[PDB]
């Protein structure tokens, strides 16, 4: 019952290490307060091994400035704001349920936990209270966060590193939010991270998950909006968004099954700008909880560190819409590597600008419904990979079937640019057998060798695949001087929903090759 | 005449509430200073109803930190800088004319004004002094501003909520900047807002305007550059940029009439990124003050709250260039809802990526000059709305006439995609009548039923509308095997500036339908 005060340079050489008969850690606090308001703590010094040194309950407008503590904690939720500025934090991080907003600025976290064997009560760095239901009805705003250490002792027992943000309940029959309560059970309403620095390289992935709910109690919602900006993870493995332990979103209370991402409203939003990772993964929830529709925006995302190659790959398993602008893309895979599932809904992908360097593989790996009804669209993209103009390679067929391109360039190795080859043979007047799929809307070029009585000429024709308004084939005519005749060509088409299957190549003269005229 | 000092820990349980014989508020101060420099005020407590408790004149390099005051004010302009950090403010906000820069960081504003009978000296939250001409020759930089309350008394007595930033003069004959003065009469030279939080939902719109000049004195220029980022208005009505009441911009001193927004230089710049609002509106000034040319950039703008649907609408009747990248667009309306005026000049629109979900209406509403000379250009956009492939609907004709699209998809309700239908009939050799407009540069596909002496075939042909270099019609030639003849078709065109009117459908065989091949 204190208000309008300020504390100053208390000095503790090291915190207490209290155990029980079984040599397991028990609670002990250097500072413990209940029912305070308008408090400022400055230059507090209690850092080291042991239990968290701060315990708070039912407080308002708490500020920590220039402190050196191993934990900032709050059992009963706070209200108003909670500010941690210019503070160095220990392995426990921050554990606080709240009905307000949390602010972090210029905070360093040290994750070493060697003295403790396992004993990690909350699996993330910034956590809600697992004994209060795991709710935080407010936003979290982070600026210039620095991470050092690894927390190897926890990883040995659990098998994975710590998460960045965690919000879950230990037991839904003891800690939960009742239906009649006016509290909205948000894990965190919003998460904004602007500036994450990791000066030391990590072999593997930096975090187990960005937002984690590793329980099976299903008490709180996944955050409505997550934004990452200027975050350098400095790791050699892809980061992932795990969505497998969250309550059903309040945007779909009736639990309507979504068939296409464009036929339902979005329920969650993710933005990543100017951040550096090797890859990003989205894992959908299990059945009876899979009713979300995500909206993802990626801008200028690639790997800048020298040890792990530049291009990044996008793994996805959750229904949603994906937009990429000026990114260093490597591959698009419609599966989650963590679980192995292969997607069960129709998504949307759009790529604008940047470079699509697939290295030694195909640009896309999409197999849900054989890839039909998946509109991958690219505009003004430079494609680098195992493409060829004289041989029909796997990359040539993959990019022609799955990607609708416009104003794009292709370059395998040489200083110049090439046109991918799709088919080679002799398309005479009786037809020739072909078998390959092309996305409707792509432009194809055909090299024609026209021969008259005693004269011949090389013809370069251009053909556009119809969008699918009709069941007719793709055909056209052109003229050639020095032979004084018309050249007629036609490609047979079989319906493949968004794509088309070429089954027969036919021309009045001989067609020698079909090229991707992107 | 004080300098190089600091003041700490002054507690005032509540500010003075001074009135006059007519029970109206009069001035009263807790702190008052003239001619100071290098001053720091920390932990000042004076909060509640009454007149603003701070009044300053002619100062340099003033700093407020960790304060709890109902107003921060400067009557005569300051120079150097003015900083408000980690401070809680009352309903008055900040009122300061300046000859320097203003900085705000982590400031909470409470808008409740019940005790006052609806009287506000200024109509915004951050204001320039109206008794000094309403000028501020310098920038305004805001970071993590939080708004609580509603200011219901002022809204009840005026009809609209308070504005965000305000700069105007009460009387131009008493407070103004003379021509011979070296002061440049900027309202605010630059406005940068990064982070706006509104934890409580508002029924209506949060602010009357972003930058407001609600007088008819015309003493200061509109801000040259305005930037918004990570702003969540949490309201159910659109926000608007009101451009009435501003002095003519110095970029057009001779007041040259602009006609196309591309033949004159830009005069004002607006950027909005990752903001959440229902809509956005631009209202042009009245005649004798409409000489501005705006440059607007919108990146990733949509509504994320659960109560108001995701897609956002753009209202504008002001001459300028508009760019949208990855936005959740609903409709583009070339009129102002506030005033009802439509337009008088030619603008430019460019849409890249994102989703264009028009719900149950048309994607565009453009009227000025019947839509001609307005180049709306889209690239890689997914269109959702009342489209149909078996029937001709208004959305089909609207999107065909007003939007020039390339690499775009259409989905009405189903799990698959459709091609909008523009015309149905029987286009024989004589020619069937038709009447519909299509923007030049779009690709049109037509379903043709070809019949030979005994054989028949379905033909799918594509056509590109010429850009307008000539007065000839759009024609083409294709070939069909199994009928052994060429198929010729032609669409009669009537020139409408950037568009073309199709008046006749002609083909040697029968044309049964015309589709938008995008």
């Amino acid at each position: 019952y204190c208000a309008a005060f300020k504390a100053y340079d208390f000095f503790d050489p090291y915190p207490a290490f209290a155990v029980d008969s079984n040599n397991s850690l028990v609670y002990s606090y250097t500072l413990n307060f209940n029912d305070i308001a308008d408090a400022v703590f400055e230059n507090f010094n209690s850092q080291g091994y042991g239990w968290g040194v701060v315990g708070g309950q039912r407080s308002t407008n708490i500020t920590y400035r220039d402190c050196n503590l191993n934990r900032v904690d709050m059992h009963n939720p706070y209200m108003g704001y909670l500010k941690v500025l210019d503070t160095r934090l220990g392995t426990w991080g921050i554990n606080a349920s709240g009905m307000g907003d949390m602010y972090l600025e210029r905070v360093t976290v040290d994750l070493d936990d060697s003295a403790h064997g396992g004993h990690r009560e909350h699996e993330g760095i910034i956590n809600a209270r697992g004994d209060f239901g795991g709710f935080h009805d407010g936003g979290l705003y982070i600026k210039d966060l620095t991470i050092v250490g690894e927390a190897s002792a926890f990883e040995a027992t659990s098998g994975h590193p710590v998460a960045l943000v965690s919000a879950y309940s230990f037991n839904a029959s003891l800690a939960y939010i009742p239906e009649s309560s006016p509290v909205t059970p948000w894990g965190f309403k919003e998460v904004i991270v602007e500036g994450l620095h990791c000066p030391f390289k990590r072999t593997g992935r930096r975090f187990n998950s960005i937002i984690s709910a590793p329980s099976i109690q299903f008490t709180v919602y996944h955050p409505m909006r997550v934004k990452l900006e200027d975050c350098n993870f400095n790791s050699t493995a892809f980061e992932k968004f795990d969505l497998r332990g969250w309550r059903v979103t309040p945007y779909n209370p009736s639990k309507v099954g979504i068939a296409n991402t464009l036929a339902f409203r979005p329920t969650n939003f993710v933005d990543v700008k100017d951040c550096s990772m090797v890859g990003l993964e989205f894992t959908r929830p299990t059945s009876a909880y899979d009713y979300s529709n995500f909206d993802v925006n990626l801008v200028n995302v690639k790997n800048v560190e020298e040890h792990s190659l530049s291009p990044f790959t996008l793994y996805t398993n959750q229904c949603g819409r994906y937009n990429l602008v000026g990114c260093g893309l490597q591959q698009i895979v419609d599966k989650s590597m963590t679980s192995g599932e292969r997607a069960n809904r129709r998504s949307t992908f759009s790529v604008t600008g940047g470079t699509w360097n697939s290295l030694s593989g195909n640009p896309t790996d999409i197999t849900y419904g054989n890839g039909y009804d998946i509109p991958v669209v690219a505009t003004g993209v430079m494609f680098v990979g195992p493409y060829s103009q004289t041989e029909v390679t796997g990359a040539n067929l993959n990019v022609a079937e799955f990607v609708q391109a416009s104003g794009c360039k292709f370059l395998s190795s040489g200083p110049t640019y090439i046109q991918p080859l799709l088919w080679s043979g002799a398309g005479g007047p009786t037809g020739a057998s072909a078998n390959f799929n092309v996305a409707r809307g792509n432009t194809l070029g055909l090299n024609i060798s026209a021969v008259n009585g005693e004269t011949s000429q090389v013809i370069a024709a251009t053909l556009v695949i119809p969008q699918g308004f009709s069941t007719g084939p793709a055909a056209g005519t052109t003229y050639g001087f020095a032979v004084e005749k018309n050249i007629n060509y036609q490609l047979g088409l079989n319906a493949r929903s968004l794509k088309a299957n070429v089954g027969l190549v036919r021309c009045s003269d001989t067609i020698t090759g079909v090229y991707l005229n992107a």
